[PDB]
């Protein structure tokens, strides 16, 4: 029996007795995101070229604020793509609070790289006047959160208290189809992925853990390598074929160089709900307290072997 | 002043007196280069998951292999997908000898990575009937090679004498708009890419020339690592961004993995036409003579000055 | 400030405080509807002439059938394309019934006439086994009703009791946006749209109120005529210009062709509720109680001055 | 065997012998066709509502003449141009000039495109007959002298109709990939049909013998089936439905309008150059359309087009009365 993502939110959502704030707002990332698919890949670039005679990051913006904004189910926006948190104009407010990357790996789109949108969602806590504050809530916190993928497809992830669902856009009918139902992570994975051109800035427990991969002391084959530059390319890889992702910090970067609100938190949300993990290093992804809406994050995330694995060896050098 | 692809090829053959075969090829093969990105892109997968009630890899073979035989311009077919050389039939035998892949890195298709189409274009040199021996010329002997990338967007690649030009799949007419002319690699890069899954295997030079990349002896910023783990993403990157691609040999793998026909000529070619070179270490890759249409090959491909570099601690080594 | 099918149909569910079904069901349809506009258009036909070497009737009529099942709102489907009404399983049985016709007008489109896809919706408050008979009741008791036109572009109109409103098919994002709020007919038209072809047979009345326009009887400006033979088009334009859309009755079908339950009704249903008028001669289209889910009407649709001069002449003959 | 507009094209190039401009030429106005197509089916519509906010808006009618206009520059193959949309014949200018003449009404029947009727483009070639510097005049040919013509039809699938001297062959748009499907070969119209168009709203100014052929296929005297009628309003849709079920299209001479009304250019004579290499006839009444010499690009004329036994018997109706 086919399922649809507005069909499978929409009987969550009556399930759960809910005001329908949230399967508006999911409706509207969703007909954001294929709009966003559409322009990625690239339909009317030949008026461009002067087929009739006579900024992708901006317009991937442009579509996921003002989608969001005519839901009627937010409040605060925060945007990769803005310095401040956008405020939603009174008449349109509605309960949640979006954090989202709207074009995550765009640095390299001219190599027609992999993309997506990430995005996490809160529900605001207090009752104050909106404002940036309202976006400063840990991981933890998250009501649903996931991340459209534009690769050889287009595919949303959701991730919510009943599991993560994989969904297929068909581009002939703007429909996103259910795929893969309740997914879950390998427990332990064979693929590696990080930038290894900063290995001489390395942290030494993570040169010590890469090394461990590449040279196993015990019988065992050596992991695959696996470095998209994308992260949502390089974390859904992640999720199917299981294995281990790595931003992390080093003496240059303290704090990693990925941003917590829109980057790390989604997708050590999905994670967890896989069944998967995520840390810095020093604490759970989902459990740092937020102070600057744009601050970075460390992020060590996949399986959850691979990356207890990864704080034994953190550990050991600290 | 707007071009497309079929302008293209139709204007370098009008001004060649040509017969109208390559032409004819060139354009069936970007008919099922858009059938491939339609079906790639899951077209009407809503169909195959029950919307009325009631294989990548195989059907775009069939796509390539259909329309080519169609053509009347080709009379020997050498695909991944098939075990012998296809034959054509006498009735549509043309004198082009067609080497492709026809659904590059589907391996990995599970987790939507970039996939791509990559051909290699030869004119029948023997007088005898067709056969497979047709396909074992060497890459030096190319007329036209190149590749159909699915990423973000859809791009086909088309190195010719005339040079390398990149057409964007306009998806919403169908049409490969020309959006860079004759294009040449930067001359040295900031990117290296392969598989350091495979350290443990490397052999010396490949480990100097590695471990050159991250620790520069000389002051210099250490280059930036990608692997996406797809040749058609990582060489068209390469070809974008400049830097250089490798896929040396390892334990098994002992002849390189890359497929010389279908894989590593047509990027060797494109990449010589850009200014790029293409070693195996010992020799350019076009220079190698084939004996068997499925051998392997290592390919060492990218900018000029980091090859150049590669192939001085190969001397070292040798 | 954009506005969807879905957002718009559920903001009316949210306000109502209903049991989600009429969103389920209509959300279920658009899809339907979105895969006949594809196919309608004919995207995928080149696999059919061989593009890889190895109906539309049938095709519409199971998409209706099946997203119409699987939405849980319906337990009675009545369509042109089955003899008797299909039972929904009890499993998935909702409390709608759907009369529909899946591709009105298909009987020409070999020639790419506009076609359609008519729906009406009825509640069922039996507690009763769900039967055909629950089929049987006069348009009055419509819940919603409406069409989708595949013309030079695809929109579906939708008709309930907060009015008419028209929704563009954007094939690009496969959405449905708003783009004609609260529609109203034009009082008065200066189109009459009938098969003048059945002139040696119509009752004396239709005969007279053709020649009033045709020589208007005040001095006004004689009418003109347009019929694209096909239900869904000619009454779209009536809806969209104004004026009059006649199919009465004749040799070959004395009580008219078209279908009352779902194809009159609902097109009747739409016109009342943009202030036209639809009748039969007799009685409003809306008030007749069917005895037989296929019976025939006639049916005289249009701006409300235009079919009441048609009834003034009706009248003046009974 | 698949076959798309390109390929079959192409090879009656290469039978020829020919320098490659008129498949440059069809090459372009498919390009422009598809782009017209995409934008006729709404494509990026939600833009114009705001999805994204406040960041082509022409009118359609207006973007299709932009897309023919600008491809066929650019295709090198022609030295004028006639636009329904445009007063006077366009010059292409030097560099880009080649040899063919093409007159095309960019999206026939737009003007009531808001309620999603039917529309189309039409097209016809002539070569370039005179040696002078390019002119209006050269646009000023009879039907007789055309190379090819046809036109595309946005119905409920898009569907290129190409005319040559080879016959008639009719190309599907499947745009999942972008690729006109030969999808009939050779077409040929029925000798008779059984539907009628023509708008019957202006019956109090039609021609006497209109209004007795009509009366006959509405009242026949043989005890035949009465003809059905069909009336689009959009006279490449009317005209498509002819090709493909036979039968009568009219826009014939009024009182009111003694010229008829569609153009003779690039209305009349491409379908009536359809017609004929279908195995069809196209008359107005007193000639043959295609024998008309224009002397006004914009000059109308009255048409009666479709299946040969349909327009025979008109024409006798018409001698009568005559
Ligand atoms: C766990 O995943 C979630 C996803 C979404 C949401 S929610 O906040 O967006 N709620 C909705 O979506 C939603 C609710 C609802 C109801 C419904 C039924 C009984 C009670 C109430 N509620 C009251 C009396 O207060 C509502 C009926 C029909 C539809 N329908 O079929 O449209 C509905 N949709 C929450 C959680
Ligand atoms: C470097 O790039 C290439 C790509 C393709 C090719 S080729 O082998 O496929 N030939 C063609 O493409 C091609 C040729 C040609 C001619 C033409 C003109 C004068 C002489 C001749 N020939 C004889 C007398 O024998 C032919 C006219 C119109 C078109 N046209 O616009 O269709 C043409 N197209 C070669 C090279
Ligand atoms: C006139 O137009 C119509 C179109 C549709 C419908 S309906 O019957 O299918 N209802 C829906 O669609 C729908 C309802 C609903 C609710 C909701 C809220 C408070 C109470 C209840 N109900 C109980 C406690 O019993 C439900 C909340 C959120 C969403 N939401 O935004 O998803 C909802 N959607 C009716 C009429
Ligand atoms: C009946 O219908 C028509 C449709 C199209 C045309 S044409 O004028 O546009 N010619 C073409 O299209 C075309 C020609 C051509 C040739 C070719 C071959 C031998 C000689 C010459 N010519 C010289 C020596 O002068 C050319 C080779 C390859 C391709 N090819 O497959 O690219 C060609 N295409 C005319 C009539
Ligand atoms: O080039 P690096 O330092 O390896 O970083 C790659 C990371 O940067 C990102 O591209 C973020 O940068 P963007 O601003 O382009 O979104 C992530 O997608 C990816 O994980
Ligand atoms: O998994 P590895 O050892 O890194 O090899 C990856 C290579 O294999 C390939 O995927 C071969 O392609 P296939 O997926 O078609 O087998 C290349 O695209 C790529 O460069
Ligand atoms: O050809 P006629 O007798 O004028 O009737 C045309 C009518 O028949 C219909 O096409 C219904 O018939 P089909 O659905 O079988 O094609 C209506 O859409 C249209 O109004
Ligand atoms: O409404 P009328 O007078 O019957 O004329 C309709 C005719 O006019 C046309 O619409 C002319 O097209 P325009 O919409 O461009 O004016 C033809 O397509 C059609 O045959």
């Amino acid at each position: 029996d086919v399922n649809t993502l507005t069909r499978f939110v929409m009987e969550e959502g009556r399930k759960a007795r809910g005001t329908g704030e949230l399967t508006q707002l999911l409706n509207s990332l969703c007909t954001a995101v294929k709009a966003i698919s559409s322009a990625v890949r690239k339909a009317g670039i030949a008026h461009l070229y002067g087929i009739a005679g006579s900024k992708l990051d901006v317009l991937s913006n442009d579509l996921v604020m003002n989608m969001l904004k005519s839901s009627f189910a937010t409040c605060v926006l925060v945007s990769e793509e803005d310095k401040h948190a956008i405020i939603v104009e009174p008449e349109k407010r509605g309960k949640y609070v979006v954090c989202f990357d709207p074009l995550d790996g765009s640095s390299n789109i001219d190599c027609l790289v992999s993309v997506g949108t990430i995005f996490g969602i809160y529900r605001k806590k207090s009752t104050d006047e909106p404002s940036e504050k309202d976006a400063l809530q840990p991981g933890r916190n998250l009501v649903a959160a996931g991340y459209a993928l534009y690769g050889s497809a287009t595919m949303l992830v959701l991730a919510m208290d009943c599991g993560v669902n994989c969904f297929m856009l068909d581009p002939a009918i703007g429909e996103f189809i259910l795929v893969d139902k309740d997914v879950k992570i390998k427990k332990k994975g064979k693929i590696y992925s990080l930038n290894e051109g900063y290995a001489r800035d390395f942290d030494p427990a993570v040169t010590e853990y890469i090394q461990r991969k590449k040279f196993p002391p015990d019988n065992s084959a050596p992991y695959g390598a696996r470095y998209v530059g994308s992260m949502v390319a390089d974390v859904h890889r992640t999720l199917v074929y299981g294995g281990i992702f790595l931003y992390p910090a080093n003496k240059k970067s303290p704090n990693g160089k990925l941003r917590l609100l829109y980057e790390c938190n989604p997708m050590a949300y999905v994670m967890e709900k896989a069944g998967g993990m995520a840390t810095t290093g020093k604490e759970a992804v989902l459990d740092v307290i937020p102070t600057d809406i744009h601050q970075r994050a460390p992020v060590i995330l996949g399986s959850p072997d691979d990356v207890l694995e990864f704080l034994k060896v953190y550990e050991k050098h600290s």
